């Protein structure tokens, strides 16, 4: 409560004018996305789920003025709500979950039940925005009203019983969805039944496609690759590629060569793996610009992916850097693999042709 021990501080500071808005061309508010907190601490470590204080602090531009702050209470919750049991009354079509309960602190914010209206013999919809050159896909979710006692009269008219989904959302955006498919072979019509729900582990993102199978003739470095668009503004399909040539990265999340990572031979042991990044002028490797966290493994690439950042979070300057890898095998000190990556985020210069 004293704000003495800070777990993270934004690397940039900001200064600006009052939102005085004398005419339209003067904004009435200012969004400062540089103050973004993503649950990672001052060294890149991940702070655990819990209660936090998100504190914004600033100074009037008057000398001798006390620093002002403003505190938002704020939860970290990475835990989906729980789906335990439900009751289905085949005599009313009445679907009634057990308790609403969340894992973590955010708490359950909403119950819902939906089936997928099949339209065009597909269950989703692709909408193309021809003016901003952007395509979006969205399910054809069609929902079932929630009665006041928290139950749902399932319209078995419109979708098979097992083709409904029960969805529970907590604040902070954890979602648990369960299709009613942990069912009973020949039980409708008869007595009410208690039904088991398990979250179907649906997701929004699916991470990079590995499929690489390292040889020893490889440096061990890997990076990403993606075909960068010319007209559209969707996110292109990116895949991993071995480096062993051209130790450079473009850290701009463009999809392409945005990070250096290390992957071991798939059957060698790298127990207690650590990646450190030092600068070109630190020829003794004392002071790391960036470091991996605990639990770094040579098979989880995100544990070793240096994205041209300092640990604190900000982007390194263009120039040469040292990416030093250390591990111990079935016998140890079989480490210190020294790569020298340079950065350069300047798009090249197309000269006119003949
Ligand atoms: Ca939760």
């Amino acid at each position: 409560k004293e704000h003495k021990n800070p777990l993270w501080v934004s690397p940039e500071s900001f200064k600006g004018d009052k939102n005085f808005n004398s005419d339209i061309r003067f904004a009435k508010s200012t969004t400062l996305l540089g103050t973004a907190f993503s649950g990672k601490s001052l060294t890149g470590a991940e702070l655990p789920d819990g209660y936090y204080h998100y504190v914004v602090s600033y100074y009037p531009d008057v000398v001798g003025a006390k620093r002002q702050e403003m505190t938002f209470d704020m939860i970290l919750d990475r835990q989906k709500p729980v789906l335990s049991q439900a009751t289905f009354d085949p005599e009313t079509n009445r679907f009634k979950p057990e308790p609403l309960k969340d894992r973590g602190l955010a708490g359950v914010r909403k119950d819902s039940v939906f089936y997928l209206e099949r339209k065009d013999n597909k269950p989703y919809t692709v909408t193309i925005n021809d003016s901003y050159k952007y395509v979006s896909v969205e399910d054809n979710k069609t929902f079932v009203e929630r009665q006041a006692d928290g139950s749902f009269i399932l319209p078995l008219d419109k979708a098979k019983l097992g083709d409904f989904y029960y969805m529970v959302e907590d604040f902070a955006g954890n979602v648990a969805i369960a299709k009613l498919g942990d069912h009973l072979p020949q039980t409708l019509g008869k007595t009410p039944i208690k039904l088991k729900l398990t979250d179907g582990n649906y997701q929004t993102k699916e991470t990079l496609k590995d499929n690489l199978e390292m040889t020893q003739s490889d440096t061990g470095l890997v990076t990403n690759q993606a075909q960068l668009a010319v007209v559209h503004r969707n996110q292109p399909q990116s895949q991993l590629t071995k480096m062993n040539q051209d130790f450079f990265i473009s850290p701009n999340e463009d999809g392409n060569k945005d990070f250096v990572a290390f992957k071991g031979l798939e059957n060698n042991v790298y127990n207690d793996l650590t990646v450190n990044v030092y600068a070109k002028d630190d020829h003794q490797k004392q002071t790391p610009i960036w470091s991996s966290q605990a639990g770094a493994g040579a098979s989880a690439i995100e544990s070793t992916a240096w994205y041209g950042i300092t640990a604190r979070g900000s982007k390194v300057m263009p120039g040469d850097y040292q990416y030093v890898v250390t591990y111990r095998d079935e016998h140890g000190k079989e480490h210190q693999k020294q790569y020298t990556i340079s950065v350069n985020d300047k798009k090249p210069m197309i000269t006119q042709g003949r």
